[PDB]
């Protein structure tokens, strides 16, 4: 039943970078989805005790979520955009493995992934 610790949002060993895309992912792409109607389940780590889902973390092994993704951006945790983009693909994949096609939660995940995949069709350029 228990909840594991959340993903790390800071890491001193890990090198950090503030590219102009990561700035965009936080200032534009992440606040675009954060405000959406379907955003709330993905706004913090899943609570398998509260949800009474004791099997969730026996099937999901790389948990991810936007709460976690948001702070990583704020901590400059990533080295480049694709690192963060891949925290998103993990999140959505976790939602489509643990649940079934058509379940309410995946319909939101699919809604988001498609507003997602549309906002990162155009990142800003480098310096
Ligand atoms: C990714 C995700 C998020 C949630 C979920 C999270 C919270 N809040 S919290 C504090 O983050 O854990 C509350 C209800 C939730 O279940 C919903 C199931 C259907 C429609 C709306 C919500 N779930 C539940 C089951 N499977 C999942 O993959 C999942």
């Amino acid at each position: 039943s228990m909840n594991p610790p959340p993903p790390e949002t800071s890491n001193p060993n890990k090198p950090k970078r503030q590219t102009n895309q990561l700035q965009y992912l936080l200032r534009v792409v992440l606040k675009t989805l954060w405000k959406h109607q379907f955003a709330w389940p993905f706004q913090q780590p899943v609570d398998a005790v509260k949800l009474n889902l004791p099997d969730y973390y026996k099937i999901i092994k790389t948990p991810m979520d936007m709460g976690t993704i948001k702070k990583r951006l704020e901590n400059n945790y990533y080295w480049n955009a694709q690192e963060c983009i891949q925290d998103f693909n993990t999140m959505f994949t976790n939602c489509y493995i643990y649940n079934k096609p058509g379940d309410d939660i995946v319909l939101m995940a699919e809604a988001l992934e498609k507003l997602f995949l549309q906002k990162i069709n155009e990142l800003p350029t480098e310096e």
